[PDB]
C-alpha cells in the first residue's frame, strides 16, 4: 500500500555528473565515454575546465550539435552506464538529478507539460542537470535543463540539443503556453486509487469518448484519444472499470469538484503519473 | 524558483543494498563494511509471526542456513548476532561500495529519503516523514522489508530508518538501524493499530515561508497570536502543538521574509478557517507537512522573491 511520487534511483546518473567552466559560467555537464554533454550557452580547448570530483580532465575537441556543446576529453568515464539518448513526447515522466557545480544535491520525478516546460526546482547554477527514466539496466536521458521562464517554470532540451517548445536558448521575451492537464495520467491515478482502495469517485454510469473530449476541452484537459484508451486497457481490466465508465467519474469530479474529500491525500486531481508508472509501482519492476 | 517534493541522490545507498534469505522469506539488507543488517523477521516464518520467540528461533540457526547476494556474487556468512529488532550477519567481504556513514535516530517531524528494494534491488526513491504517531506514509508492497530511510547531508549517509511492517490502515512501520522500532510497535502480527495522527505545525509554517520566499503571500493577514491561542486553535484541527523549540527554529526564515513566527501562525490560524478558497500555496490545493525549516532552507533561495 501507499502511493507516491517516486523517481528512478539516480546512481547510474550520479556517476557521470562533472562541472563545466567557461570563463565566469559555471555549470553541470553528463560525462559519457570520452564525450561530457552541456549547455551550449556555458561559452580552444583549454579554455573549457572540466572537474570530475576532485580530478580535473583535459578537454582535447569540442563539437556542437544543436543547443548542446560536446567537449571530447582524455579520459573515458569509467562509470559508464548502459545508455541511450531518447527524446520524450509531453504527457510522458522522468526522474530530475538536480546539480549544482557538477555535486548532485536531490533527485526528484517530474512530467513533459503539454506546454512543454517541466514545473521543476531549479536555482541558478542547475543547468545542464538531467531527466532520464530507467528501463532494465539502460539509462535513457531524456533532457538537459537550460533555462527558468518568468512564470518560475523550466525549459530545456533532448540530449541531441533540440529543445522542447518554441524556446530559444537567449535572454529574449519568451513566455510558456496556456497549459492543460495530462487528461491519460489523470485516468491512471483515478485507477491507482481503486487499487489502494478509494472506490468514493467511482459511479454506474459510462460516456462516449466524443462527449468527455467535450468535457476535457472545456476545463482545459488534454483530448483523450482512442491510443490513451487502449493504453489504460491493463488497469481497466485489473480493477474491472472500463475506461469509459473511469472518464464517466473524471466528468463528474470535473463538473462537481471534490466536496471536502481527496484522493490518495491529494485535494488536486494528479497528472504527473503515466499508466506505465502506476503499473510499475504497484508491482515493484525493480533496477 | 519551483518547490518540489525532493529526495536525495540515492547512489550511495544503492552500493549498498543486497538480498537476504532464510529458509522461505526474502527480503532486503544494507551491507555496510563487513555487516549486512536486515530485520530480524527474516528468521520467521509466517505462523511464526503471531507470537515470535526469536530468541529461540535464532539460536536454531547456523551461518550458512543465511544466504546473501550481493548482485551476483553471494556473499558467506561468518557470524550472526541480533541487536533488538535488527538481525546482524558478520560477512566474508567488506563492501568495497561503502559510503561515510552513520546511525542516527530521528524523531517525529524529521523526513528522509526511502530507497524502496525488492529482492536486494532497487526500484524507486522518494521522500517521507516521519509522522507524529510514528508511522511513515510511504509506497510498500510485499518483499519492500529491509528498505533503508537516510538523509544525506554532505558526503555522509545518516541511515535512520529500516522498514519492517504494514499497519491495517496502509501506513508503515520500521526501526533505526539499532532495531529500535519508531512507536509503539512489535515485530508481531498483533492487533497493532496507529495512533490517530496530526498535522506537523512546524512543516507547515515552513512551507508557508518557502510560498512567500517563492513570492506568494495571498494568505498572510494583518494579525498577530499568542503562541497558547494558537494552539487552543490548531489543536481543533488536528495539528501537532507549536512549541517555543520549533518557534526557535523558525527564526532565520522569519528574519528572511521579514514575517515574525506569531505573525504566520496567524496566517495559519485563517488559512484552517477560510480554507483555500479556489487558490493554492506552491501548486498545493492542502496544506505541506513534509518540509522541514532545514529542508526549506536547503532547497529555497537566500533571496526572498
Ligand atoms: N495489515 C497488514 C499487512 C501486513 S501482514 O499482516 O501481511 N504481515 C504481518 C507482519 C507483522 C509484523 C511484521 Cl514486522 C511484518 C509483517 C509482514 C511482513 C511483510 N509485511 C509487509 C511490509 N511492508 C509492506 C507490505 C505490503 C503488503 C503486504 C505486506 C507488507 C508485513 O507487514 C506481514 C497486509 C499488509
Ligand atoms: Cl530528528
Amino acid at each position: 500500500s501507499g502511493f507516491r511520487k517516486m523517481a528512478f534511483p539516480s546512481g547510474k546518473v550520479e556517476g557521470c555528473m562533472v562541472q563545466v567552466t567557461c570563463g565566469t559560467t559555471t555549470l553541470n555537464g553528463l560525462w559519457l565515454d570520452d564525450v561530457v554533454y552541456c549547455p551550449r550557452h556555458v561559452i580552444s580547448n583549454h579554455n573549457f575546465l572540466v572537474q570530475a570530483g576532485n580530478v580535473q580532465l583535459r578537454v582535447i575537441g569540442h563539437s556542437m550539435q544543436n543547443c548542446v556543446l560536446k567537449l571530447k576529453v582524455d579520459t573515458a568515464n569509467p562509470k559508464t552506464p548502459k545508455y541511450k539518448f531518447v527524446r520524450i513526447q509531453p504527457g510522458q515522466t522522468f526522474s530530475v538529478l538536480a546539480c549544482y557545480n557538477g555535486s548532485p544535491s536531490g533527485v526528484y520525478q517530474c512530467a513533459m507539460r503539454p506546454n512543454f516546460t517541466i514545473k521543476g526546482s531549479f536555482l541558478n547554477g542547475s543547468c545542464g542537470s538531467v531527466g532520464f527514466n530507467i528501463d532494465y539496466d539502460c539509462v535513457s536521458f531524456c533532457y538537459m535543463h537550460h533555462m527558468e521562464l518568468p512564470t518560475g517554470v523550466h525549459a530545456g532540451t533532448d540530449l541531441e540539443g533540440n529543445f522542447y517548445g518554441p524556446f530559444v536558448d537567449r535572454q529574449t521575451a519568451q513566455a510558456a503556453g496556456t497549459d492543460t492537464t495530462i487528461t491519460v495520467n489523470v485516468l491512471a491515478w483515478l485507477y491507482a486509487a481503486v487499487i489502494n482502495g478509494d472506490r468514493w469517485f467511482l459511479n454506474r454510469f459510462t460516456t462516449t469518448l466524443n462527449d468527455f473530449n467535450l468535457v476535457a476541452m472545456k476545463y482545459n484537459y488534454e483530448p483523450l484519444t482512442q491510443d490513451h484508451v487502449d493504453i489504460l486497457g491493463p488497469l481497466s481490466a485489473q480493477t474491472g472499470i472500463a475506461v469509459l465508465d473511469m472518464c464517466a467519474s473524471l466528468k463528474e469530479l470535473l463538473q462537481n469538484g471534490m466536496n471536502g474529500r481527496t484522493i490518495l491525500g491529494s485535494a488536486l486531481l494528479e497528472d504527473e503519473f503515466t499508466p506505465f508508472d502506476v503499473v510499475r509501482q504497484c508491482s515493484g519492476v525493480t533496477f
